[PDB]
């Protein structure tokens, strides 16, 4: 039952990549992934399964292998019954093949092959999930220069499968897409765009279990990822100490070479694609790294995996844990402030927040910031420094002094007349 | 597994009311309720079941209907076995009829009818619950001008039933009563009083699984509900990020037309009926609304339902979520404070609180309040403003300045000599 | 499902002691323990089981009794299957006898006896636990003046048993040892040393499910237990509101006569034996008290038991609950500070902490402390009092004023020139 993924890795100098971590009925973590000796298309990809036992990743079981065919990404995860699903596209044919296991990785059975039909290919990718009576494996497809996002579905526990809901069909090459039931009909999705270049991930939402979809635009935070290459998004659902739900997005930035997460209030995500929080690095991701996946414990505790290259032809799985702390129920942008002014922030909360923090920085993208508390200094006349705070059932209001921060009276960081700032930026956080 | 009830409703222009929301073994939420085309006694009430699937409340299954009889409130919920129980009083006969389902709302079986005996009637109402080996459906009864609160019990998983524990018997018409196992023998109860007029809900407690009961008096907070009509209380159990248990009370105020909750530390509730916190509105409740019920996830996350009228003859179920945030382990009343004084608050905590907030208002029923932090102003002489704080293993102590709040140095809310307050009110909150 | 252990006790004027509390499949708490009419070796110890039902500890079932033999400590707990295990050393023979129950305390079956072999004895003690496919009962042994810590293991669900991993073998009489899977191969252990005198408990860790062990030294906090008698340690695993794992250590101090807990970040515990937090008393422990054990709910909520003497020949089980609050993700020692200085604290956190508290005391072992916020006073010239704070992704930095705390302007606790402190101690806490 408890887990510890800090520092854990599966690495045997293969090219192990493109897979999913999930958890077995018996609480054991496992990985299903493509094991190969190259990444190039038409190389030696086989679908394999490894279980984490005693802190050691097991010698992998072969799920599916065919000379001379090349299995690509491995999609799947654990169904409600405890059956495991693994699905992978055969590079040579564009067909998706689906395997299941009822003994938890020991034996595998081929259940289904999806033919291309008129499509150039169907590409299986990502964590599979339950939607009502249906279990879903996400696919992306191209047909010349039309592109589609689709679900491959089973309503009988994996015995039979079929093309189902269609999420997108258009001229934009959306591909690797993570879907998160959030639920009672609501499904959120975040998609890689083409090569990933451009600094954007696309956000879609359905309110009817995949029946219909709205394109909500690009995932948007105050401080983005420039035009960086962004790939393989993955999503998790958590809720706070008092029941507030948030969505957590992991993604890999191949320009800065880091895997990051950001969060958003589910309420905001339902409303649109803006309101995501600041990026937090959870792992270095050199070169062609990572392809994240998560298991969540206690509605609170994210266990993660990505893949990382040690060279252009070798890679392994590296696990980690995400420590979210207490996610604010309300959080402002960094916003500009001036002296002797009044700032009024609608908090949008079900009750007045019992806790509030106000912080100060000299830009809206700071690397350091100060806690704002109402002080005083004297420069010839009497002056307040910082902010007083009023809380109520609608608003947080801030009243700034002659300086919005700083006094000159405190060592190192506030030790001269020059640290008395008449202007800058505040950020307000509030917790119910 | 995840749920989202924000904005959800079951409304088909019937008079749907007086029911319970609970959760099925498979994680599906459901409602059992009285569906009719009127509210008046002797109209067309039938007991019905609806399941929430894909974000859509299902066309209801008929649980029990009889021309020309009128089923009234629907009590019940999910037993430990996954069997569902629905019970309702027949208006014409005063008899309670009990139905169960073993396939989760699809089929229903009549298990029991309770005859009046010497009582004018037995009235089934509320969420049923497990007490040790017993499953309980709450009843209220009248016999002329004697009134009783009783439990209808089964010790064989719902196969057979019988009158059990008697909670109250006297001249006061206590009726709609919610019971919450809190547990190892401790059961809390909160009861509507007569019509509900008077602004009071009555609190009872047993320490022996219903064997004996103590009347603890009226539910009491610092700021009550005047003489308002208070109806249909319902209770939930949660525990904080570090294991502190609280009880959450939902109720409908038909004078202000809002459904509210308040909370109390379980430790306080065991000790008596005072110590409840401030009311928080979770839903408008026009006219003859609501009849709340809850499901709790992760010890933390309350999912709720009430019924609301759209007219005197039409009503629906409306769901919501409660965001408790981090409930304080210690919380004072608003209490009066003066300048240059020392306030000593026994926190009652198992260890010194790691976090403390002090807030200030000009009345003990404020709509806005300020965060108290030790500042300074000069009005001819040197003066502290606000409070310094000492924490220890017994007490929080506050030392007030020449002003208990205010300086005149901060925009909007603290911008004149007039905002330098020598007196007012403080509230202290503390979190372990 | 909910539990309430506040004030609960099992006491019948026997000498009831040396046992374990755990929880049954059906959510019922139970105790397995030695019931006797004396504590002396060779008296009348029998292994017994009691279940908590309706808030009342049941008349105990006899698990194992033999005239004229004396069962000593009772080790065990609940296996993953729901089978209960109870094991106890027979004083006269030094043999360990193992019993199981498949009906949850009603019937017991003897499964195994461990002969001494060359050992003076094997002594069963503590909460048993699962390690992968193995279930473990801890033993300590002596062979003249060699001492060993060992695991008695079953890999078939308790049907057969055998000596397994050896944790320690040497000249130091480590004995009562608690083991906590933390997991994926990581097991922490804390051990009583000999009689317990000396103020120390010893910390060991394995990273390979008991294959190998490292002695990490004495459990170390800033403020220890002098040379006190420390006995019967026991360990629990919890995780914070955002997934940060901590270990909680309970132990009994027979010099001060209190049962205490301390906590440590799992990350710190893996790194070594220092970093434990301050002791918190959870129960008086007169004379030869207590022998703690815990059940944890929701990753958050510790339910506890110890045994307490009412005289040299009578004792009972007393239960309690531990309220951890929000455990800091980072916490400094009390460290010395001076005026007009800059303190730089590496927080070690995955992201910048959203919340920080700074407190002040005049020693590094204070009984009271003050919250530090940047104020002002004038003693002829302008002076800051307290500290300003900078937060970033690596460090918390504090800048102190001319006084590190105090102004003379606030009633009771800060009301004279004498409370303007140029030096003292700060403690910083941070929560992600």
């Amino acid at each position: 039952i408890p887990h510890r993924l800090v520092g854990k890795a599966l690495y045997e100098s293969y090219y192990d990549h493109f897979g999913q971590m999930d958890i077995l009925s018996d609480g054991s973590l496992y990985l299903i992934y493509r094991r190969a000796t190259e990444h190039v298309g038409g190389s030696d990809g086989r679908v394999v399964f490894s279980k984490l036992e005693g802190g050691i990743w097991s010698a992998p079981t072969i799920v599916a292998q065919a000379g001379g065919q090349d299995f690509r990404d491995v999609a799947g995860g654990t169904m409600p019954s405890g059956r495991i699903v693994a699905a992978s596209t055969v590079y040579e044919t564009g067909e998706v093949k689906v395997y299941v296991s009822d003994d938890s990785g020991v034996t595998w059975v081929h259940k289904f092959t999806l033919a291309r039909g008129g499509a150039d290919y169907n590409f299986a990718h990502g964590k599979s999930f339950q939607v009502g009576a249906r279990y879903v494996i996400p696919l992306y497809a191209a047909t010349g220069v039309n592109y589609e996002l689709k679900w491959l579905e089973s309503s009988d526990g994996g015995e039979t499968w079929g093309e189902g809901s269609t999420i997108y069909s258009g001229n934009t090459p959306y591909n690797e897409t993570s879907y998160l039931p959030v639920g009672d009909g609501v499904i959120l999705a975040v998609a890689r765009v083409g090569s990933g270049a451009g600094g954007a991930l696309r956000q879609f939402i359905s309110l009817d279990d995949g029946g219909t979809w709205t394109d909500q635009g690009n995932v948007t935070a105050q401080n983005g990822d420039s035009t960086d290459i962004l790939v393989a998004p993955s999503l998790s659902y958590i809720y706070s100490e008092g029941g507030t739900p948030h969505v957590v997005l992991l993604y890999t930035n191949r320009t800065t070479h880091f895997c990051y997460y950001r969060t958003i209030l589910l309420a905001k995500a339902v409303a649109g694609s803006s309101g995501w929080t600041e990026r937090v690095p959870v792992y270095s991701a050199p070169a062609a790294s990572g392809y994240t996946s998560q298991v969540v414990l206690g509605g609170r505790r994210i266990l993660g995996n990505l893949f990382r290259e040690t060279s252009s032809t070798t890679s392994g799985a590296y696990q980690f844990e995400v420590y979210l702390g207490g996610v604010p129920d309300f959080e402002s942008d960094w916003f500009s402030v001036s002296s002797n002014s009044l700032y009024t922030l609608s908090h949008g909360l079900q009750r007045s927040p019992r806790r509030v923090v106000v912080e100060f920085a000299r830009s809206s993208s700071p690397s350091t910031w100060n806690i704002v508390m109402p002080s005083y200094f004297n420069d010839g006349g009497h002056k307040g420094s910082g902010a007083q705070v009023e809380v109520g059932s609608l608003n947080i209001r801030l009243g700034t002094g002659a300086a919005v921060w700083g006094t000159g009276y405190f060592g190192g960081i506030d030790n001269s007349a020059t640290t008395r700032f008449a202007t800058g930026y505040y950020r307000v956080r509030a917790w119910i």
